[PDB]
């Protein structure tokens, strides 16, 4: 009760990932449809 861990990170690591994150140019299809 007395060390620095206030106001968490944000923005995990590494840019605009590839992986899951962002992905989707166009229509997709399994569980998806007009959205991303």
């Amino acid at each position: 009760w007395e060390w620095p861990w206030n106001r968490k990170p944000t923005k995990f690591p590494i840019p605009s990932p590839n992986p899951r994150d962002k992905w989707c140019r166009l229509n997709l299809g399994p569980a998806w449809g007009g959205r991303c």
